[PDB]
């Protein structure tokens, strides 16, 4: 099972928790692990962003033509690279760097669930 | 990483694909594997209880101490034994039996991934 | 504003503020008020859901014609009748009795909020 | 009932549904309403804030001093607002300008009926 495995990353320690646990089912799948870290809607962002997803390829060892970047709302982002890519998995932070306590599960987390082509592996 | 997983089965068409996942998960990381399924608050309600566990514990192949009827509301039961087992990850379907397609994940999951003690991993 | 107003009520002490809530817009925007209570799939559980429809009928004062027992998933009972009363405003407590504080809001409150003809007033 | 109305206004169709509904509970009730809208983390900021902060006064008819703009998440901005002005009840629409439709409902709706101190009504 799992040939292709996608993780979400924001950065935040959710995502570095579940940077963990996606590098772990990729090596115990035999699965192409993509990372992705969406930004939203200039060169101080992207630098940003870029940034971010270099803490993911460090985190994960994944190659540079599978770590990406994506722009818009993270969901969407997500679940098109998931279709793209053919994710058998996503794996992302149950919450990220707008935590609050608040809502039962992150937005982006929610919308994810709700749309996905596969299971997804939330991590605290 | 994943020692211990708990799968919580309610005899649906998710849970067959989780059941699934389930013994796949625990064969690639070499883990022990949980099944549970609760039944709400008699001999009838026992017995159509077992059958649905039984259901569970033939798609996984696990060992009958491994195979546990709990009772009162799911999701307190799933998560009392993933403490009580030491779960490392439980997986379960994103919606089960009484499904209308009207929340955006099934109630049950949702208390368990507000609450759970490891990553949970929702099965479509 | 609001001609007709539907007060969901299952007994709960949500409910009990809830139809305090209702009949106090019911009065306000000088609207007809309908309560209604579902029971779940005999003589026994029929007999406790008039009980509990007999007090949400004391509460608000409403005539018999307009407090109606039915029978299924509380949400589609409630969003069901609703659609047929033509309600303008659906007043139901945030949470009810099967409350353990572990959802963000009650599943039967979350499957009307997402369904809903008309705005809803969440009572806590 | 209800002697002080929130409404929480982000300029989407949803909240100009929910300013009209604000404004009829207000005069039906013979309450005291004020009207918030936040802004994220300049001066363009601001401006534009001012504007949509506009039309919800004009939409509703409050003075001046009725009408505030506040800073930081919405939710928190909200609740904030509603317990300084012992708000009675908050009116907000189900979504809002970020609506995608995959959500059951907006997390800024999600986080305010979560830690509302009273009732909320949602506006479709
Ligand atoms: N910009 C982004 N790029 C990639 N993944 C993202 C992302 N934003 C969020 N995620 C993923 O979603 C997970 C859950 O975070 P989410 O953003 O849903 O909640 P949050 O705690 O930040 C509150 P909010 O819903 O207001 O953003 C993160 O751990 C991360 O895996
Ligand atoms: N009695 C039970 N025993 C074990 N697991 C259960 C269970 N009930 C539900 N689950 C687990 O929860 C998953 C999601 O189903 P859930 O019960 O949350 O939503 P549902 O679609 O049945 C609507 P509802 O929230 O009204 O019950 C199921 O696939 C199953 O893994
Ligand atoms: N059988 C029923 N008949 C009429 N209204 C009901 C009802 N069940 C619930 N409601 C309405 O829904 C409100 C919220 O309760 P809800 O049932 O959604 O959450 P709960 O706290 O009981 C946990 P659960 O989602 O497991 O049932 C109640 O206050 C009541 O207004
Ligand atoms: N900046 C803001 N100021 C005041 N009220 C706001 C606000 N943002 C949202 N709201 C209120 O919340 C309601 C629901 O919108 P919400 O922001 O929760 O969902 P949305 O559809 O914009 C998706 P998202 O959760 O990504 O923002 C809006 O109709 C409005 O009443
Ligand atoms: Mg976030
Ligand atoms: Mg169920
Ligand atoms: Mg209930
Ligand atoms: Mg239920
Ligand atoms: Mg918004
Ligand atoms: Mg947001």
């Amino acid at each position: 099972m799992f040939k292709t495995i996608l993780l979400a990353y924001d950065g935040s320690e959710h995502a570095r928790r579940a940077a963990e646990v996606a590098k772990a089912e990729a090596e115990a799948h035999g699965a192409r692990l993509i990372v992705v870290h969406a930004y939203e809607p200039l060169r101080r962002r992207l630098e940003r962003a870029e940034g971010v997803l270099e803490e993911a390829r460090a985190l994960t060892g994944v190659p540079k033509e599978d770590a990406l970047l994506l722009e818009g709302v993270p969901a969407e982002a997500i679940l098109q690279a998931a279709r793209a890519e053919k994710a058998d998995l996503i794996v992302m932070g149950t919450r990220g760097l707008g935590a609050l306590g608040s809502l039962f599960l992150g937005s982006q987390s929610q919308r994810v669930v709700a749309e996905a082509p596969c299971p997804v592996l939330l991590v605290r």
